C-alpha cells in the first residue's frame, strides 16, 4: 500500500555502497562468468540489508577494535587486530551474518591507516592518552584474514611502532592490484572454512540484458593501473529503502533515467526485488548520461517486461 | 509536504563535519565561541548552505592535481590545485565560502594524499602510475587558500609526489594543539575575508543551548581525544534536501523517543535554519539508550518553552 520511490539524487551526489567514495560513472559489462556476489551494498527494494550491509557509508571496509600484537608466527611487521562491531561490541558469530558488517567484500590488499588512541590505566584523562597512526595493509586473502572468528592480520611497513590498544582502521584504497578480484569472496573464517549467511549471488535472466552497475575507480598505495569497484545500488537508496520499507509490488520496478530539465529519458532499466538493475545492452561500456541525470520509478513489472535497448 | 526526520539511530548516522560516525549527543554553553560551521549546513526546507554538499566521504576531501613544490623551499610542502570534488574546474567568483567540502575549523587536517598519473603518448589505464602517502593539511597555513583555487600540504617524503591528479582522504588530526573547531580558517587567506558564509546559530530562548551530534577524531601523534559537534547528522541533511517539504513555522518540536518502550526522553526545538536547541544550562552529556532517534511532532513558535532537559 506504502508506495516505493527512488530518490532524486544524481550520480555525483550518492556514494558507493562497497567502498567509502562517490560513485563516478555508470557502467555495464557482461558478466555471465563471473559469479556476482557482492556482500556489501546489499539491500531489497522493501528494505531488507542483506550480507555484511550496513548503513554509514564511512563504515564500510572500516575496521574498529584492538590489537594484541604479532600473530603467532607472522612478522614484526604484522599485528593481530581483533575486531568488533561498528558499534563496540563484541562479534556474534553464531548469527548467519557472513562477518562483521562492513567487512570487505573483495580478494585483495586492503590499504588504509590504522589509528590508535589509549585507553589508559593509573591515571586518568581523555586529554593526555596517546595516539598514533600508521599506513597498514589488511590482506582480504591471508590465512589470518579471519573477520568471521573477530580477527584480521595488518601488516605495516618498516614501522613497528603500533600498541595493544584500541584501533581502528580507515581505509584508503588498495596497496596495488596484482590479484584483486572485486568478483572473489575472500574467506571470511580463514582456509577451508565455510562462508555462511551470504547474500546471494545475482544475475540477468532475460535475454540480451546485462547488469548495471554504480562504479568508482579506487585509489592505490603503488604500482600500476586503475582499479574500480562496482556496486549494485548506491548506499544512499540503500537507506531509502531501509526507512520507506515500501512493499514490492512485482519482482522487477521499471525505472528511468531522466534529464529533469527536458524531460527526455536516456534509457529505462529493470530495478530487481533483490536490490540491482539490468539494462538491454551488450558489451563492457560506460554510459553517458548529463550530470543532472537520476532514476525515476515508472510502474512495476515482469520479469518478461522487454526493455528498450540503449 | 509533511516534514519527516529519519528514523536512524545516532551510531547509523554520519557527522556532517568529518565522514565519521556519530557517537554521542551533546550540550554545553556556547557564549564564548561564534557557531558557524560550514559543512553540515541545510535549512528544514532542503536549502544546502556554507561549503555542504551531499556525500559525506567528501567532507574535508580534496580532488585536484600537484603542481609542484609550494613558493618557499621547503622539500616537504607541494602545492594542491583543488577542483570541485566532480572533477570539474571549481569557479573562485561564486558567492561560496571554497570548494564544497572543505573544511571548516582551524587545525592540521591529517590523511592521506593519493596519486594516479594522467595518461601520456601511449596510454592506458593500466600503464597508469599510482603513489599514495599520509601528508597534513594546516587549515591556518599562508598557503592555505582553497577560495583562491589551492591549499598546501605537508608530508614525510620529500620524494615521491608527482605533478599528477591527486585526491586526498581525510583521517584525522595530526595534533589538536591548537585544533579551535568553531574557529573558520581563512579560505582566501590573510588578505581578504570570508564570503559565502552560512549565518552563525545561537540559542536565544531563556535556558536554552544548543545540542550537538558529536564525534571523535582520530589523530596521527601527539595526545589528546579531539572532537568535532555537528548541528545535523548528514543523513538528515540528504532528507530534508531531497524532500524540499515547506517548513510550516520557524521551529519544529521533535522528541528523542525509545522505540522499545515508547518514552519521551527529551524535547527539544528543531529550527528552520538547521540546529537543534534543548532546554539545559551546562555542558552536559545527553544520557540517551542506543536505539533512540528523533520524532516530529508538530510546528510551534519560537517562544515554546521546552520542558526542561
Ligand atoms: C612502502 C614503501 O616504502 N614504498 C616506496 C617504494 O614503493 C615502490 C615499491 O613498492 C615497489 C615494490 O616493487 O613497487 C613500486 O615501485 C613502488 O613505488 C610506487 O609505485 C610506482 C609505480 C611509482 O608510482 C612510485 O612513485 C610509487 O611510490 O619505493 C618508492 C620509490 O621508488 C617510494 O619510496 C615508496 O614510498
Ligand atoms: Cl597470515
Ligand atoms: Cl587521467
Ligand atoms: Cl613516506
Amino acid at each position: 500500500s506504502k508506495p516505493f520511490t527512488i530518490p532524486i539524487l544524481t550520480i555525483g551526489e550518492m556514494t558507493n555502497s562497497r567502498f567509502p567514495v562517490a560513485i563516478d560513472m555508470l557502467h555495464t559489462s557482461p558478466t555471465d562468468n563471473f559469479i556476482v556476489q557482492p556482500q556489501n551494498g546489499r539491500c531489497t527494494l522493501d528494505g531488507e540489508l542483506q550480507g555484511t550491509t550496513q548503513l554509514v557509508a564511512s563504515n564500510i571496509c572500516a575496521f574498529r577494535g584492538s590489537i594484541s600484537g604479532h600473530e603467532n608466527n607472522g612478522d614484526q611487521h604484522q599485528w593481530h587486530f581483533s575486531i568488533t562491531n561498528p558499534n563496540g561490541t563484541p562479534f556474534d558469530p553464531t548469527e548467519d551474518v557472513p562477518a562483521p558488517l562492513g567487512t570487505p567484500d573483495f580478494k585483495g590488499q586492503l590499504y588504509g591507516v590504522i589509528s590508535q588512541r589509549n585507553r589508559e590505566g593509573s591515571s586518568g584523562n581523555g586529554n593526555q592518552k596517546a595516539n598514533r597512526s600508521h599506513e597498514g595493509v589488511i590482506s582480504t586473502v591471508a590465512p589470518r584474514f579471519t573477520p568471521k572468528l573477530g580477527s584480521v592480520m595488518i601488516g605495516t611497513w618498516t614501522t613497528d611502532d603500533i600498541q595493544d590498544q584500541p584501533s581502528r582502521f580507515t581505509p584508503v584504497g588498495l596497496n596495488d592490484d596484482d590479484n584483486y578480484k572485486q568478483w572473489e569472496l575472500p574467506n571470511y573464517s580463514g582456509a577451508l572454512t565455510l562462508n555462511m549467511g551470504l547474500a546471494p549471488s545475482v544475475f540477468p535472466t532475460y535475454p540480451g540484458e546485462q547488469l548495471l552497475f554504480f562504479r568508482s575507480y579506487i585509489p592505490m598505495k603503488g604500482g600500476y593501473g586503475s582499479p574500480y569497484i562496482d556496486c549494485l545500488i548506491p548506499q544512499e537508496w540503500i537507506s531509502h529503502f531501509y526507512q520507506e520499507s515500501a512493499p514490492s509490488q512485482t519482482d522487477v520496478a521499471l525505472i528511468r533515467y531522466v534529464n529533469p530539465d527536458t524531460g527526455r529519458v536516456l534509457f529505462e532499466a529493470k530495478l530487481h526485488r533483490q536490490g540491482y538493475i539490468t539494462v538491454a545492452k551488450t558489451g563492457d561500456s560506460p554510459i553517458n548520461v548529463p550530470a543532472n541525470g537520476y532514476f525515476r520509478f515508472d510502474s512495476w513489472v515482469s520479469q518478461f517486461y522487454s526493455l528498450a535497448p540503449m
